[PDB]
């Protein structure tokens, strides 16, 4: 659909907000469902196209489920083993069907993705995994077709830090009866929740350093999970309540899942108080440059750095923005640009040269996540901004538009087929 935001700026966002359940802990716990036969109850799932693409493809493997006040009660009656071209054009994530599927089947045919807006995103630390693990691996027709043999142990080291390659790999081991390592993994907060629902399911999962010791099991139960809170949500609130100079208070975060991001918040100007859970973040000085350089967890996160690229955009001083997880990540840039911004981008790093004020336009979301950055600028950028092809956000953002106006914001959404 091509529906879009108007957002009228000049309002500093004040007010309480209630922080969503994880769009990336849910996707991977849900697909750990199709690991059991046993019936399932995810709780603190956020309502946004992500989670109901999951839940589509989760009926078309042959689950019984629903999905109401945000929870997912699912029969995990699985009997196929295809995830279709289509689901993972919408959403490549929908690989992570694979180790479940292969680790119930021994078997699975799964679309593979293509590129991506964010970047090209191979997949191959994933198919690696799966041809060590000692399955037979081809890709025909656009499809990857996974055959394993027999089930053995498997010691397996990635070649970079993968969160999905890391979720996918933890999802089949958790199905294997012996003890297998991985080693270089992915520790985000995410996928700890996941870990936590595989040992709820019956597997044994030990993290020390990057490595994962895993024993998994052939009779894993169901569960009841309540996933943990959207940091990158967190994340986004907390930028806009400091560049638009306001306070609000977010509810149901989690201080120990941001601490690089309120590490450069307070840096650039911000400050972060939490009052039990709450967390009560306003300007505390003007704000100023500060160089930032993406991580894996608990660096900073490739999914905040548009963020704080538009925080920056009015802040003095020049700063460093350095992508090394998504290199390509910089869409934003360009469309800050034209909104005043002065910044250039050379290869993976961005510079960004403060400005006085920002000037409304027209932009263009691209990314489910980077465009809240657009969101954003719009709030403090003199006059109107029109946030174009806001589907971007439905993926990434339970009730954005909604949870802004509550605090403030001269937004509103117009419906466009
Ligand atoms: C569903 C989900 O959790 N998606 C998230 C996860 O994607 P993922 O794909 O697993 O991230 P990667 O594998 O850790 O990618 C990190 C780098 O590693 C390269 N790489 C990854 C795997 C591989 O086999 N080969 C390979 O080269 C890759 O190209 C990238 O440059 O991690 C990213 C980084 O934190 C997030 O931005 C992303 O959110 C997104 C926006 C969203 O919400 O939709």
């Amino acid at each position: 659909y091509r529906d879009y935001f108007v957002i009228r700026g000049g309002k500093p966002l004040t007010g309480k907000v209630k922080i969503s359940g994880a769009k990336n802990a849910a996707l991977p716990i849900m697909f750990a469902t199709i690991l059991t036969e046993e019936p399932c109850t995810i709780t603190n799932v956020p309502d946004l196209l992500d989670v109901r693409n999951t839940l589509l493809l989760l009926r078309e493997l042959g689950a019984e489920l629903e999905f109401l006040n945000n929870t997912v009660f699912i029969n995990p009656s699985i009997n196929s083993f295809i995830t279709n071209q289509e689901i993972i054009r919408r959403m490549r994530a929908s690989v992570l069907s694979l180790g479940p599927l292969l680790g119930r089947f021994g078997r699975a045919v799964v679309g593979l993705p293509g590129g991506c807006s964010i970047g090209a995103r191979p997949i191959d630390q994933h198919l690696k995994f799966f041809k060590e693990a000692g399955a037979d691996v081809e890709v025909r027709e656009g499809y990857v077709y996974v055959n394993l043999k027999e089930k053995r142990r498997v010691h397996f080291k990635f070649d970079l830090v993968t969160v999905t390659g890391t979720e996918n790999a933890l999802l089949y081991l958790a199905s294997v009866p012996e003890e297998s390592i991985l080693e270089n993994i992915a520790l985000e907060p995410e996928v700890m929740d996941l870990i936590e629902v595989l040992k709820k399911m019956g597997a044994h999962v030990k993290v020390e350093g990057r490595s994962a010791y895993v024993k998994g099991s052939e009779n894993l139960k169901g569960f009841t999970h309540s996933v943990i809170p959207d940091r990158i949500e967190a994340g986004t609130f907390m930028v806009g309540a400091v560049l638009t100079d306001g306070e609000i208070l977010l509810e149901n975060a989690r201080i120990n899942h941001l601490r690089a991001v309120v590490e450069k918040l307070k840096l650039i100007g911000g400050e972060v108080v939490e009052e039990n859970g709450n967390l009560r973040v306003f300007r505390k000085e003007s704000l100023r440059a500060c160089d930032i350089e993406t991580q894996v967890y608990p660096g900073f996160p490739t999914d905040m750095q548009a963020q704080f690229m538009a925080l920056l955009s009015v802040a003095k001083g020049k700063s460093r923005i350095k992508e090394n997880i998504f290199e390509h990540r910089f869409h934003h840039a360009q469309e800050l640009n034209r909104l005043g911004a002065n910044i250039t981008v050379r290869g993976n790093t961005a510079y960004v040269e403060g400005v006085e004020r920002l000037y409304g336009s027209e932009v263009y979301s691209t990314d489910l996540r980077a465009s809240a950055s657009l969101v954003l600028a719009g709030l403090v950028a003199q006059g109107e901004t029109v946030v174009r092809d806001v589907y971007h956000l439905d993926r990434g953002y339970e009730k954005l538009e909604e949870k802004l106006k509550k605090l403030g914001a001269d937004i509103e959404r117009v419906s466009e087929l």
